[PDB]
DNA sequence: ATATGACGCT
DNA sequence: AGCGTCAT
């Protein structure tokens, strides 16, 4: 009663750029606006695998990790463009500094998480008591939300999108009590008025269309993001969750989409994040230990502590590249030579670093994947990065990983490899 | 033949 | 330290 804590204590954002590496490329290239697009890499096989599609495109079914040939037979108008090639690898800098462009702009309103290439969380709770208190009681007027959905309304007693969305959004306004400064409510919706702000100022200084999610938490603001994407954003309220939640399934929530969420619903014998709410949290710990248990237990009631961390930045600068099937590396000539352009890549994205962060990674890690192991790395290992110098590094990756070689001769490699993947790590400030 | 980032477990 | 998980 009087002491249940309702996990209504901050205002949380999530920021998701709509197809972000294909808006790129349409600004880049006018030709490409409003049409269905997609972005590939590489192009030999199969077209290239795609990473990216536009709105328009998804309608016709292409999607990611779908060939470019492949998409082609469903869309046979699709245009493409392919992620810029440099060293034998893909080099996605174009898509990191357009990213840096969205997440500056961002970082002006609010402290802000990066969770990725595309996206950020938001910690509004500051945002939202200043700007309640400007307000001087004044109600929030629907224009002040013109892309904004609410989840779950409008209900009880119109047949196009946009006529929905208002009706929603008048009878949650209607129904708001702006004399309380400390009504949950009011200060989500005094959350969703900032964040179309701050979703104005995007795509009016970068050109770039985002969605969003307002609520309570991290996960709850991630789940509201894709409610309604493109270009819109939604309210997810402390209210909504139980509605929500009764049909939602369990994969669809952060963090669940992997085998700890199958293991939910096998073990439990349940489909919905709702049902979780049935079993005690001592059961839920039970059987998924208790850091896990003591989180369902709390997210299942649309509540969750996790903080949105002040950080603008990556914490590791990473290369990568998979050398699939017959590709895959056999002679030890082929290791250094991949190895040696991985670190060129890497050296110029640490000096970069270094000038604009003002910081130095200190170890580098050096991830393989052997031919038939479908894990992502077959063995790390480290060592002292002491030195932006791309043949130094290439050389200690090649020293802690050339233990590896079962081959019995000399020039050869195996078991083959699959993937060559060189990460610095350790930041210290420089 | 679906680049690379954060983080948990031991 | 090195491996496993989840993710975009
Ligand atoms: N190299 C590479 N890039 C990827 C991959 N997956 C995603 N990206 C790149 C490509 C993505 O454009 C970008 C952002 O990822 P999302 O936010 O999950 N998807 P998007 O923004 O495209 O569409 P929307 O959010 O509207 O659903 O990350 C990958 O597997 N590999
Ligand atoms: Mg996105
Ligand atoms: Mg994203």
């Amino acid at each position: 009663g009087p002491h249940m804590a309702t996990g209504q204590d901050r205002v949380v954002a999530l920021v998701d750029m709509d197809c972000f590496f294909v808006q790129v490329e349409q600004r880049q290239n006018p030709h490409l606006r409003n049409k269905p697009c997609a972005v590939v890499q590489y192009k030999s096989w199969k077209g290239g695998g795609i990473i990216a599609v536009s709105y328009e495109a998804r309608a016709f079914g292409v999607t990611r990790s779908m060939w470019a040939d492949d998409a082609k037979k469903l869309c046979p108008d699709l245009l493409l463009a392919q992620v810029r090639e440099s060293r034998g690898k893909a080099n996605l800098t174009k898509y990191r500094e357009a990213s840096v462009e969205v997440m500056e702009i961002m970082s002006r309103f609010a402290v802000i998480e990066r969770a990725s290439i595309d996206e950020a969380y938001v910690d509004l709770t500051s945002a939202v008591q200043e700007r309640l208190q400007k307000l001087q009681g004044q109600p929030i007027s629907a224009d002040l939300l013109p892309s904004t959905y609410i989840e779950g309304l409008p209900q009880g007693p119109t047949v196009q999108k946009e006529g929905m969305r208002k009706q929603g959004l008048f009878q949650w306004l209607d129904s708001l009590q702006i004399d309380n400064l400390t009504s949950p409510d009011l200060q989500l919706t005094v959350g969703a008025v900032i964040v179309e702000e701050m979703r104005a100022a995007i795509e009016r200084e970068t050109g770039f269309q985002c969605s969003a999610g307002i609520s309570h938490n991290k996960v709850l603001a991630k789940l509201a993001c894709g409610l309604n994407k493109p270009n819109r954003q939604t309210l997810v309220s402390h209210g909504s969750v139980p509605q929500l939640f009764s049909q939602m399934p369990i994969r669809k929530i952060r963090s669940l989409g992997g085998k700890l969420g199958a293991s939910v619903i096998e073990i439990l014998g349940i489909e919905y994040m709702g049902e979780l709410t049935q079993f005690t949290e001592s059961q839920l710990q039970s059987h998924f230990g208790e850091k896990n248990g003591s989180w369902l237990y709390a997210m299942c009631r649309g509540i969750e502590h996790d903080p949105v961390k002040p950080r603008q930045l990556p914490k590791t600068i990473g290369c990568s590249k998979n050398f699939p099937g017959k590709t895959a590396l056999a002679t030890r000539e082929q290791v250094q030579w991949w190895l040696l352009q991985l670190a060129q890549e890497l050296e110029e994205r640490l000096t970069k670093d270094r000038n604009d962060n003002d910081r130095v990674a200190t170890q580098l890690v050096v991830s393989i994947r052997v031919q038939g192991d479908k894990r992502l790395s077959s063995l790390r290992r480290c060592c002292a990065l002491t030195r932006y110098d791309a043949h130094k590094m290439s050389h200690d990756a090649f020293t802690v990983i050339k233990n590896c070689n079962t081959s019995g001769i000399q020039t050869e490699w195996s078991p083959p490899l699959t993937m060559l993947f060189l990460c610095a790590t350790k930041f210290s400030a420089s």
